[PDB]
């Protein structure tokens, strides 16, 4: 279930990381034009780019400290706050959000792996009603 979903992400973020950010810029490539540095960059490229490594692990700890403080997916209030105040998210609006959880729950369909594909589909819709309420446009 979810619970096992942020054990199992959690054992290898930073492969786990680096492989959903990527899945998301690939599916959406206009949404690279917000990381600057990673702009022109391929997938092995970026692997090797310590600070790419260190964004998407900062990334994805956040994300699943997030996860695990939710009750049945619903995360806290909070939570979606610190996510819109963060001055690297001053422009972002709610579908940036959206597409990376489209984006990660079609990872979870493709990969070998038993992850609860609905319950992170769920979690991303109740976090961009959360980032809406939160203020983000
Ligand atoms: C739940 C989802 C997300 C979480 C948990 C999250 C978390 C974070 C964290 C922790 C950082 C700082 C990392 C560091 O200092 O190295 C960061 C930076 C950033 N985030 Fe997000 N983020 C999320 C979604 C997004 C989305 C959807 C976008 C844009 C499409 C975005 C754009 C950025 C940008 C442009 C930065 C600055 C890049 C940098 O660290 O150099 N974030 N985010």
């Amino acid at each position: 279930g979810f619970k096992q979903d942020i054990a199992t992400i959690r054992g290898d973020l930073r492969t786990y990381a680096q492989d959903i950010f990527l899945a998301f810029l690939n599916k959406y490539p206009d949404e690279r034009r917000y990381f600057k540095n990673y702009v022109g960059k391929s997938d092995q490229e970026l692997k090797s780019m310590a600070k790419f490594g260190d964004h998407t692990e900062k990334v994805f700890n956040l994300m699943m400290e997030v996860a695990d403080r939710a009750t049945d997916c619903v995360p806290l209030a909070s939570d979606a706050n610190t996510l819109v105040q963060m001055k690297q998210h001053s422009s972002l609006t709610t579908g940036n959000f959206e597409k990376l959880f489209v984006a990660l729950v079609e990872y979870m369909r493709a990969s070998g792996q038993s992850f609860d594909s609905q319950s992170w589909d769920r979690f991303g819709k109740n976090l961009v009603s959360a980032l809406s309420s939160a203020g983000m446009k």
